[PDB]
């Protein structure tokens, strides 16, 4: 059975107006800005941008890659597919 999300979990994450995007739940580094309540810091592969999302926008990677894990025209998307499949826990800073 599922647990709550924790840092390191891999997902496709959904923002209004973008397709479901390869992403991970980030840690919050010592001293770094914290998210709001009930939200997680989402690092988006490819773009390397962060946003704060709640679980309704987070689709676990193993379950959803058959559907969402396909090439896309948007900037950073296909780079993001490589990262999530090949080195999802690297430093991309």
């Amino acid at each position: 059975m599922p647990h709550a999300f924790k840092p390191g979990d891999l997902v496709f994450a959904k923002m209004k107006g973008y397709p479901h995007w390869p992403a991970r739940i980030d840690d919050i580094a010592d001293g770094a800005v914290k998210p709001p309540p009930n939200k997680y810091p989402i690092f988006f592969f490819g773009t390397h941008e962060t946003a704060f999302l709640g679980p309704k926008d987070l689709f676990p990677y193993d379950k959803s890659k058959d559907k969402y894990g396909k090439p896309n025209k948007r900037k950073g998307f296909n780079e993001g597919l490589w990262e999530i499949q090949n080195n999802p826990h690297a430093s991309y800073s």
